[PDB]
């Protein structure tokens, strides 16, 4: 797998008495200065691998009937395969900064017992739980409007429920489009008064909106915001509206459209993480995440042959749980119904372990490549709830720069969109015609994931996020990077060649109580039918 030679290229392009092409001889030159390099850094080495993909494909271009195209196009492969190669071979431990993200809210006692776990057993890296303290009100105005909107779409349906078909689909339906009209009426004024006065604080705008929109008590909400403040001051947390110099504007820009416009955390925090990562350099985990267990730990319990590997993983934090109780309340269902005889297993297991770093698996020293960024991976795909990178590494590079060009995309169809409509309806059907009128084949895919953006957070089964801030914009850039390009969005990639980039498998555990909470937020017909319950449930 060591990358051919000049001299090896020209026996592969060979055709006997066909002149040597400018376009060829730049190929074998900058081949050739490339095996000159060795001293050189892992970027400067990829970059030259990248002008030489740029240089045979010009070459291809241009000789379309050559004889030299098919060992032409197999080069390209063997240039992918140094991709690789570099990656392998520059590995070093990242910089010990472990990241963790709370906004537009109070912090949850949940997320500080796990994050918690990690700080115990990892004391040679520095936790820290960023924090908008702007922003603590963006759930409580999210709540406020879709509640209303909630309210007010059942008092259309009062006469029409024991049948036939105002069904959990029309209320949906309905209700965004109420959504939409409040959720409008805010950006409006939340812009207005960025204009006039641009000093002016988010919190501050959300509570003189609700206290005069929605009869909303003033007191509590600065009451709100002050406990906010204190309980994760108390959690390291690090406010982002102190640090300085990580604000590339456009990702502030794009951060601020999805926390205060949107009211999307998690889309906030998908933008946030990654430039976080770059200027910081770390480990970065959602707060659902566990640490790995130690593998001798449980080595000796063999699992009963009818058990998932899955549930088997499941089982084994909750004996950690049962015995330890590092995470009180945490679950044990799955634990319980196991024979009598392997509940003592596991209990006899922990009974002989002392301190918390026996139990997980401490990260130590991470090594990765200035290269890649690492991802963990769910159902043979990759998931961004934990993810590796040095400082300021070119992958970093490569995911924002698919971050934006995503969101440029987005923005320059939907505002337009947004302009031109009376409504909800309107402004879609408008969005989605023009979205039509730019499709081809590598971005259909993309533009119909981000059709349905407006409904994100408010509607079943959108897949915006993903394909705007969340594991679509990672493949993209390993693409991006195995394939030499600046642009991917239809992707060939498959799971081997993605799992090149994987989170050390040992170091994490998906499989948390909270996790699997998490993954369902299928199709609720029972959302729909508890706020019908609610409506004959009161005094
Ligand atoms: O109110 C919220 C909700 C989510 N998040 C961030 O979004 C991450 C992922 O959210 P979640 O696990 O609920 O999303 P999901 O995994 O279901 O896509 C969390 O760890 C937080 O960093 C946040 O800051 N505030
Ligand atoms: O914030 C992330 C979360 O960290 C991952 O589990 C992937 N999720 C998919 C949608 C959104 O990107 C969200
Ligand atoms: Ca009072
Ligand atoms: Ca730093
Ligand atoms: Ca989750």
């Amino acid at each position: 797998m060591n990358l051919v030679n000049k001299a090896q290229l020209q026996k592969m392009a060979y055709v006997k008495f066909r002149i040597q092409e400018d376009e060829y001889v730049a190929i074998l030159n900058a081949l050739e200065e490339y095996h000159n390099m060795s001293e050189s850094s892992v970027v400067e080495k990829y970059l030259k691998l990248k002008d030489i993909n740029n240089l045979t494909d010009n070459y291809l271009n241009t000789y379309k009937k050559s004889g030299r195209n098919k060992a032409l196009k197999k080069f390209k492969e063997y240039l992918t395969m140094e991709v690789l190669e570099l990656k392998n071979n520059s590995l070093t431990p990242v910089e010990k900064n472990l990241h963790f993200i709370w906004i537009g809210g109070q912090i949850n006692d949940t997320a500080i017992n796990y994050i918690n776990q990690w700080k115990d057993v990892n004391s040679d890296y520095t936790v820290k739980v960023f924090y908008d303290s702007n922003a603590f009100l963006i759930n409580t105005l999210k709540k406020t409007i879709v509640e209303s909107a909630t309210n007010n779409t059942l008092e259309s349906f009062r006469e029409n429920l024991n049948d036939p078909e105002f069904d959990y689909n029309k209320f949906y339906r309905k209700r965004m489009e109420i959504i939409y009209d409040k959720q409008k009426h805010f950006i409006d004024y939340y812009k207005s008064q960025i204009e006039e006065n641009p000093e002016f604080i988010i919190d501050n705008i959300i509570k003189t909106y609700l206290s005069n929109e929605y009869s909303k008590d003033l007191e509590a909400l600065n009451k709100y915001i002050e406990e906010s403040l204190n309980k994760i001051t108390a959690n390291n947390g690090n406010d982002i509206r102190n640090l300085e110099k990580f604000a590339d504007e456009d990702l502030v820009r794009l951060y601020n459209q999805e926390l205060v416009e949107r009211w999307n955390l998690a889309a906030a925090s998908d933008i946030l993480r990654i430039s976080m990562l770059k200027e910081d350099g770390g480990v970065y985990l959602d707060v659902d995440m566990l640490p790995g267990i130690q593998p001798d730990l449980f080595k000796s319990i063999n699992k009963p042959d009818s058990i998932t590997n899955t549930s088997w993983e499941m089982i084994k934090l909750e004996a950690i749980m049962k015995y330890k109780e590092y995470i009180p309340g945490y679950t044990s269902k799955n634990f319980d119904m196991l024979d009598e005889e392997v509940q003592r297993s596991f209990e006899s297991a922990l009974s002989s372990k002392s301190d918390k770093s026996e139990i997980f698996l401490p990260l130590d020293d991470i090594k990765v490549s200035p290269l890649e960024v690492k991802i963990a991976f769910a159902n043979n795909s990759v998931i961004n709830q934990a993810l590796i990178s040095l400082k300021d590494s070119y992958c970093s590079d490569l995911v924002i720069n698919q971050i934006k060009n995503r969101y440029k995309i987005l923005n320059d169809n939907l505002n337009p969109s947004i302009n031109e409509g009376t409504d909800f309806n309107t402004t879609m059907k408008i969005f989605s015609d023009k979205l039509a009128s730019i499709s081809n084949e590598d971005n259909m895919m993309f533009m119909i994931k981000i059709t349905n953006y407006l409904k994100v957070g408010f509607a079943p089964d959108v897949r915006s996020t993903i394909n705007l801030s969340g594991p679509g914009v990672y493949t993209g850039a390993y693409q991006d990077l195995l394939m030499f390009k600046d642009n991917s969005t239809n992707i060939h990639l498959l799971e081997p060649e993605l799992r090149n980039f994987e989170f050390p498998k040992t170091k994490i555990s998906q499989l948390t109580e909270q996790e699997i909470t998490s993954l369902w937020s299928a199709r609720a017909k029972s959302q729909f039918e508890e706020y019908k319950k609610g409506y004959f449930e009161g005094a």
